[PDB]
């Protein structure tokens, strides 16, 4: 079996992408953020504190004939940005673009941090990292992808994110019309529970490619590209007037400047991120200072290949026994 769903940017900056997901019987449609950097499927619900809900669509398990409380199970998650959520667990039927899983753990939020409350367009997250990161206690739960794996024609999912445009998430098949050339596959390490891989180097604009190993994770739930301070200083040194601002919390550049491209290595192949994808607009409305898409990973502890990098390629997440990541130009 296969699944295919459209993913849409939440705003004009591609801050996040939402995909419609059907939960329960009769179906309740929620717009979820597909996250390859986490492993929990959690939603805003009829149990969430009324003051912490601001325009989101909520899941109501009492209105679903297939919903069952997972007695005693609780979950608690904290993200890299400082945001958090916790609550109880239900099992229910979940479908993504025609692909149905029965008995999926659906984590019902009782408490959510202000970061989630502010985003009225996001009804929850659908975790696609390895099930070892799931926060359900005492019984750890499987992700939607892990539960669907047996039914799928191939144990894969693909991410095809658009630049200021909708894209696609496919499950169980590789669309050979969505990319040009061939797909380069690279080894994944599952030791930390992420889609962790090693990039073979980088280039700034039309400069020479520097061969160097950059270990990082493929994360659809992170907006920006976070790389080591050395690489990031070499990129921003090419932008006139660019500087790191402590007040802003990262590199900023004059909105009048043209940004060079950034190339990252995948084995012997090159993926080129156009300069426009690195522009995240004014820091405040009317400002002449613009926020950059390539930032330092020094304060994080891990290099992250987020949406800025992923939307420049057709990306294959191969969940076979020996997992691999595939990259192709598009």
């Amino acid at each position: 079996s296969t699944g295919s769903a459209t993913t849409t940017p939440i705003d004009s900056l591609d801050d996040a992408y939402i995909t419609p997901v059907q939960i329960g019987t009769p179906a309740q449609t929620l717009n979820l953020d597909f996250d390859t950097g986490s492993s929990d499927l959690w939603v805003f619900s009829s149990e969430t504190t009324a003051s912490e809900v601001d325009g989101q669509t909520i899941y109501t398990p009492s209105k679903s004939t297939t919903a069952k409380l997972l007695s005693g199970a609780t979950w608690s998650i904290s993200y890299g940005d400082g945001s958090s959520s916790s609550g109880d667990v239900y099992t229910d039927t979940v479908s993504v673009g025609g692909l149905t899983v029965t008995g999926q753990a659906v984590e019902s939020a009782k408490k959510v941090s202000s970061s989630f409350t502010e985003d009225s367009t996001i009804d929850g997250l659908l975790g696609l990292a390895f099930s070892t990161l799931n926060t359900v206690s005492p019984t750890q739960q499987k992700t939607f992808f892990d539960n669907a794996k047996a039914s799928l024609d191939s144990p894969v999912f693909t991410a095809d994110l658009g630049y200021h445009a909708p894209g696609t998430y496919n499950f169980g098949f590789i669309d050979t019309t969505a990319y040009t050339g061939s797909i380069t596959y690279t080894a994944v390490s599952t030791k930390q529970g992420f889609w962790e891989w090693t990039s073979t180097g980088y280039a700034v604009g039309s400069g020479t490619f520097k061969s160097t190993s950059i270990d990082g994770i493929a994360d659809t739930g992170t907006t920006l590209l976070y790389l080591p301070a050395t690489v990031v200083s070499a990129y921003w040194a090419q932008v006139s007037g660019a500087k790191s601002s402590s007040s802003v919390g990262g590199y900023v550049f004059p909105c009048s400047a043209t940004l060079p491209s950034f190339t990252f290595g995948v084995g012997s192949a090159r993926i080129v991120i156009p300069g426009d994808y690195i522009d995240f607009g004014p820091i405040s409305t009317g400002s002449s200072s613009c926020f950059g898409g390539i930032q330092s990973s020094a304060g994080i502890g891990i290099n992250i290949f987020g949406d800025v990098a992923l939307k420049a390629a057709f990306v294959v997440f191969n969940g076979a026994t020996t997992p691999t990541l595939g990259f192709a130009s598009k």
